[PDB]
């Protein structure tokens, strides 16, 4: 541990959430990422940490999961944090609110957060704009392998979802190095055939891998249909998992019960189970990116032997600050040589073997 690591832990972090509320507190840490107003991150990028996967290189493993940028405000901020690879969004086709504030919750007896933005965004001609603003700066970002995620959301009344997520591919698909879509059976499939479509339809340059992202509160049914789906459609890889509209035993916190998606510590071992599921049902074949309550390296490796490449995470940075990202990184290289592995890419699903 570093001693900018438990000076945020032990002393600020705690000092502003008893400043901030928590929507402030996010507001407040997308605007000082932005301008980089950000603590060292010292902590170089060895050869072990390199991950090849998605048609990409990743300098490391760890990236930032969707809505912390849900705009594409601070995409430079976050790589200068430390991250291997940045994830923004959801984004809309048009611009909406989302749900009434307040709307963010923090259980830090927990180390959890519950929130129902309810897709808050600015939509795809804003963000559009603000990658175009970059879009060399970020081509040579992810030659030198730091790529860029897109996840597609749709808005509130929409009809058609099929036709919210093709037209996000059509705009935010040829600024992204990957695209998300958060998830009966024949319906997934004339979903993704036509999200599939929209994106063989860009330039070879322009054109990004398609991920699907899934909940944690799936059914067994769900995750087998998901996993056939996926396979049958080539789809590129999954992200596993958003939050949890479960509430496990034992939380403590006095907000556990309102409505939204917990995240977090009580996610980690439901998401890590999911990863576990998932990678089995498709053979260990299709890229799982593994996100839901990792704090340490041993929660990412964890993730990483479950079936993941690739893990993120967000809400550690609430009780942790920044310096969570050099923690992690630090402590997953050191368990992979106490494990005999060479690198991430020989720990990938592990267990299964
Ligand atoms: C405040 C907040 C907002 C989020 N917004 C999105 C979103 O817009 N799209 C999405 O796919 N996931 C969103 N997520 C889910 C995260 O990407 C991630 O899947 C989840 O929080 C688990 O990781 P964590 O425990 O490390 O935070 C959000 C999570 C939080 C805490
Ligand atoms: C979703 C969300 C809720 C929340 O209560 O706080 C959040 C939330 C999401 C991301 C967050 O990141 C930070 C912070 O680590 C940070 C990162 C980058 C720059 C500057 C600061 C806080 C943070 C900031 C101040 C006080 C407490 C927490 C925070
Ligand atoms: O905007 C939100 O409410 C949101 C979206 C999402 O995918 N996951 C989440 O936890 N919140």
């Amino acid at each position: 541990a570093t001693g900018d690591e438990r000076f945020y832990a032990e002393h600020l972090m705690p000092t502003l959430q008893g400043l901030l509320d928590p929507e402030s507190a996010h507001r407040l840490a997308v605007r000082f990422t932005s301008l980089g107003l950000l603590p060292r991150a010292r902590f170089q990028d060895s050869d072990m940490l390199e991950v090849r996967v998605l048609g990409h290189k990743f300098r490391n493993p760890v990236g930032i999961a969707a809505g912390f940028d849900k705009h594409g405000e601070a995409v430079d901020g976050l790589y200068k944090m430390g991250f291997g690879f940045v994830e923004i969004g959801s984004v809309t086709p048009k611009p909406q609110e989302g749900n009434p504030r307040p709307r963010v919750f923090r259980l830090p007896e927990d180390q959890a957060v519950i929130n129902r933005y309810g897709f808050n965004s600015h939509g795809l001609s804003v963000v559009e704009h603000r990658l175009r603003a970059r879009q060399q700066k970020q081509a040579k970002l992810t030659e030198d392998g730091l790529p860029l995620g897109v996840n597609l959301g749709k808005n509130k009344t929409s009809v058609d979802a099929a036709e919210d997520y093709a037209e996000g591919v059509r705009v935010l698909g040829p600024l992204a190095d990957y695209l998300v879509v958060n998830v009966g059976k024949a319906e997934l499939r004339r979903l993704l055939t036509k999200v599939l479509q929209e994106r063989d339809g860009l330039r070879r340059v322009h054109r990004p891998a398609v991920l699907v992202k899934i909940a944690p509160d799936l059914t067994s049914q769900d995750k087998e249909d998901i996993a056939s789906v996926v396979k049958e459609l080539g789809i590129d890889g999954l992200i596993v998992t958003n939050t949890t509209v479960s509430r496990p035993a034992g939380l403590q916190g006095a907000l556990r019960s309102e409505t939204g998606g917990l995240s977090g510590k009580p996610l980690r071992d439901l998401s890590t189970q999911t990863i576990r599921e998932m990678y089995a049902l498709t053979q260990g074949r299709v890229p799982i990116i593994g996100v839901g309550g990792v704090s340490s390296g041993q929660d990412a490796l964890e993730k990483i032997r479950a079936g993941a490449s690739l893990v993120q995470l967000y809400t550690a940075l609430t009780f942790w600050g920044p310096p969570v990202v050099g923690k992690v990184k630090r402590e997953l290289e050191a368990l992979l040589k106490e494990q005999g592995f060479g690198g991430v890419t020989d720990a990938i699903g592990a267990d299964h073997r």
